[PDB]
């Protein structure tokens, strides 16, 4: 056996879960996977891109003890198979980006998009 | 297309980049994917759980102007296919653990475990 399989999920703060669902599986097209009780303070929710293994948990301030909040990079970089695409109709849909897809100069086009919260996804093209 | 395919990457922090490939690579036995001089000031580095899709990045402080340094809750949670297997072996290795696995009151047994510079990571059997 392997020490570790894969990465479950990764998290991000944001200010409310409800509607972080909304965003996540409306607007950017993630399915939700969990979204459990651990305990009484912690509704455990995560959105998962159609298809793929590792899940982002959308967690709360609250269930950290030292006080990361949301807003700012997150250090998550998301990949798509068309980025004109997604960025038009992301666009269409609401999202602010940082500016119209780039080529990055490893050879791969690129931007940045944010949630409603301020959290900030570099988006790369397959 | 879909918005988003999947995510390529988290990141954590941590103090140096060397010493932590050693870590991930050869005592979690994480693969090594990039390790690339995107500038004179960027040595973007990630690891991968051997076969899976996404990859953990290897960042430092220098990276971020907004005071993050390594250490505790990552947020990433890990899965194993033999939990008993990897605290063994990883206890050998000299990685510390919070207590042995433990049943959790949703049916799987886990446990948790920090990197050299105090990042902690949720490790779940499968």
């Amino acid at each position: 056996s392997l020490m570790i399989a894969y990465v479950h999920s990764a998290t991000i703060i944001v200010s409310d879960q409800e509607k972080a669902l909304d965003f996540y599986v409306n607007t950017l097209g993630f399915e939700k996977v969990f979204d459990n009780q651990l305990d009484p303070n912690m509704r455990f929710v995560t959105v998962v891109p159609p298809g793929a293994q590792t899940q982002v948990a959308l967690g709360l301030p609250s269930w950290y003890e030292d006080g990361r909040k949301p807003g700012g990079y997150t250090g998550i970089s998301l990949i798509t198979r068309d980025i004109d695409e997604a960025y038009k109709t992301l666009t269409e849909r609401g999202v602010t980006f940082t500016k119209p897809p780039e080529m990055m100069p490893w050879g791969q086009r690129a931007t940045w998009f944010s949630d409603p919260d301020g959290n900030q996804f570099f988006l790369v093209e397959e």
